[PDB]
């Protein structure tokens, strides 16, 4: 049993994000207009509340909408330069809670008055993120839209933890499905799968903006490194990413790579950042997870 934190990685422009909603309740509407999985129906006296979420004002004005990002070193989220999705895979939308149980069976007309958050995540979470009270179940789980993650690449994010709030949706075609939420914090400075994974779309940049929709001056963020090691410095990510000659994102190797760096950093880092400048990452680990629990950031999340 694997502990992962949550970021909550909030989408910027909302407006949109609704677009995008709509594209995606029409296209399904086309496709399934013969006859049933890509939102929950609506039943006959439930218009009102349909009326409700197809609905400008409930993206701008009444829910916030939050990607749940995961990762195992939430210590480096200052760094986040971008967010990762598999384009190749369905993302669901689902209401939830702010706060879960460690700080929730209801109706529809009831999680649509008492659930503040739209979340995007994986199938995969969706059942332990209800177990956790982070979302509710039906009077089984409410799914509002189901979307393939190709439609929200480009879109601009933010977490509240972040040095830059401009953080664009990338494709990252190696997520798997089946851990956690599938959505995962981009820190390139810090993780050498993630600077693999930019640097390919930075180098293939012409067929990325072609197939995507990226324009290249969505492409220069900097990662702020949050962790030097003694007798490398920081951008561990990259020394690491040169000195294995990695050759891909999806470079097989690279499980080790992320695995032993992983380990390093925790044992041997020393963080760059406030506020833990000059703290050992090992401690931050702790410390950062805390704090982004008590702050209302993120979320600890076991599958």
């Amino acid at each position: 049993s694997q502990e992962y934190t949550l970021i909550k990685i909030f989408v910027s422009n909302v407006k949109d994000f609704y677009s995008i909603f709509m594209n995606s309740i029409r296209s399904s509407q086309s496709v399934l207009n013969a006859c049933g999985t890509f939102f929950t129906d609506f039943e006959k006296g439930e218009e009102d509340l349909k009326n409700k979420i197809w609905n400008e004002d409930f993206f701008v004005k009444d829910k916030k909408v939050i990607f749940l990002g995961s990762t195992l070193k939430p210590e480096t989220a200052y760094g986040q330069n971008y967010t990762f999705i598999n384009p190749n895979e369905y993302y669901y939308l689902t209401l939830g809670f702010d706060k879960q149980n460690l700080h929730n069976i209801m109706t529809k007309e009831e999680i649509i008055n008492s659930c503040p958050n739209i979340y995007v995540c994986s199938e995969n979470s969706l059942y332990n993120l209800a177990y956790q009270g982070i979302i509710p179940l039906l009077k089984d789980v409410f799914i509002l839209n189901k979307i393939k993650g190709e439609h929200f690449v480009g879109l601009e994010t933010y977490t509240n933890i972040s040095k830059i709030k401009n953080l664009y949706i990338l494709p990252m075609t190696t997520i798997k499905m089946n851990i956690s939420t599938g959505i995962v914090p981009c820190v390139s400075s810090d993780s050498t799968d993630d600077y693999a994974c930019l640097e390919d779309i930075r180098k293939k940049k012409n067929y990325y903006c072609e197939k995507y929709n990226l324009k290249e001056e969505q492409l220069k963020n900097n990662s702020e490194s949050c962790i030097e090691l003694p007798e490398i410095g920081n951008n561990t990510g990259k020394y690491y990413y040169e000195k294995e000659k990695v050759s891909s994102y999806k470079d097989v190797k690279l499980q080790k790579i992320k695995e032993v760096l992983y380990k390093k950093q925790y044992f041997e880092g020393i963080m760059t950042v406030d506020p833990y400048k000059g703290m050992k990452t090992f401690n931050c680990r702790k410390l950062a997870k805390q704090n982004i629990i008590r702050n209302l950031d993120g979320f600890l999340y076991s599958e």
